[PDB]
């Protein structure tokens, strides 16, 4: 609610751009959690999440029909079946930077229409090669 | 009254939308009321107003002066006479979505300048058939 507040409705919108690849993108960092007037932004086709705990994304995230890609940059993220199941109808590319294991949301090799994936981080650790990949 | 504390120009104005007919344009839903803010948009062409209960139309309207089409879906409206001259003299359309005859305005059939009435709903009731429309 102070999050919602103090980044009010509307200036967001004088906050969004387009960018190089003629997508419209929003990039939030360092935040507390993802305020609720993210979803109404209808506009949107990239979102951008940096250094933010605890997330669970929610279900007005359905309401997003044109986004296309989703960067979650240190940023671990929960989902319940009806928003799972809309990223799984509506979404082309997934970029993930991470530290460890932990920053990798294990719910992406249930996806089923994506076309690009992008991991940033060491995929190996002593002994054990290419576990996290096995999927 | 505190709801007119809120919406503002600025924050009005960025949520506007020019919409297919190049016609500013402002819907809304599911809120108490109308924000007295509104009718500083001076730019609106067109209102909507969307299931909002015990709507009463104030004076300020006259302040849009190039205000065309107004969009009443289950929503009745009372209105005294100031407003509803203005009314009378610059309006083009009117659209009502309505469930039975609660909801519609009986003002609307001494109106004088307007070109398109749009109705959604059963027109009649037992044994009083277009009794709603002899006006």
């Amino acid at each position: 609610l102070n999050l919602n507040n103090e980044w009010t409705l509307d200036k967001l919108r004088q906050r969004l751009t387009k960018n190089a690849q003629d997508k419209l993108e929003l990039h939030l960092f360092m935040l507390s959690g993802i305020p609720d007037t993210v979803f109404d932004l209808v506009e949107l086709e990239v979102l951008k999440l940096e250094l933010i705990p605890d997330v669970t994304i929610p279900p007005s995230i359905a309401q997003l029909t044109g986004l296309k890609e989703l960067w979650l940059y240190h940023t671990a993220a929960k989902i319940e079946a009806p928003a799972l199941a809309f990223l799984r109808e509506n979404l082309r590319a997934l970029h993930i930077k991470f530290t460890d294991i932990k920053e990798i949301p294990l719910w992406i090799y249930s996806l089923k229409t994506l076309e690009e994936l992008h991991l940033t981080g060491n995929l190996s650790a002593e002994n054990n090669r290419y576990i996290v990949i096995d999927g």
